[PDB]
């Protein structure tokens, strides 16, 4: 079970070119964000009033329940095929704790083969979110709430980055191109690596 993680800010072209990965290499694309939402819509499921309490005590859902649903997703996707073993996974991590919790409990259960970081200027990110947002119904975010997003997602992110770079695991893509451009680029990377 082999995993690359898919770090940047919104804005940044991620969702695109995951989708792109997806057909070409055969990945299975993950996203802990819509895991969890799921998770906890469905009151039916395994851990929908576990995070019920959590909601109604004020309090943050712990990365634990994030991992596990990770796994199973993982866990399920191979039983059904085993060779589907390589994931794309996005909305995680989101700092270094999160980071932490994933090497201490999934050691001897998945390889992280690196990490893709999408990068270019706040302006740009910030422009396609507002457009993305006017050009259907609305966005109820606005300029300024959108900076403040992609700022802490670069802050809280940084040590991630930083530490995959020490160990040579960082594939560095520039977001600012167009879709099929920064495409090209991601073709070089997996093509080679896989």
């Amino acid at each position: 079970p082999l995993v690359v993680f898919v770090l940047g800010g919104p804005g940044a072209g991620k969702g695109t070119q995951c989708a792109r990965i997806v057909e070409k290499y055969g990945y299975t694309h993950l996203s802990a964000g819509e895991l969890l939402r799921d998770e906890r819509k469905n009151p039916d499921s395994q851990y929908g009033e576990l995070i019920e309490k959590y909601i109604k005590e004020g309090k943050i859902v712990p990365v634990e329940i994030t991992i596990s649903l990770l796994k199973r997703e993982m866990d399920q996707t191979m039983a059904a095929n085993a060779q589907k073993n390589k994931f794309l996974i996005d909305g995680f991590p989101r700092n270094q704790d999160n980071l932490q919790g994933w090497n201490k409990t999934m050691d001897g259960k998945a390889d992280v083969s690196f990490v893709l970081f999408f990068d270019c200027n706040n302006e740009i990110c910030i422009e396609r979110c507002l457009e993305r947002g006017k050009s259907s119904g609305r966005s109820d975010d606005n300029r300024e709430s959108l900076e403040k997003r992609i700022q802490t997602y670069l802050q809280s992110t940084k040590p991630i980055i930083d530490l995959y770079e020490e160990m040579g695991k960082v594939k560095k893509i520039d977001a600012s191109k167009s879709v099929d451009e920064v495409f090209d680029e991601v073709v070089q990377i997996f093509d080679k690596e896989g």
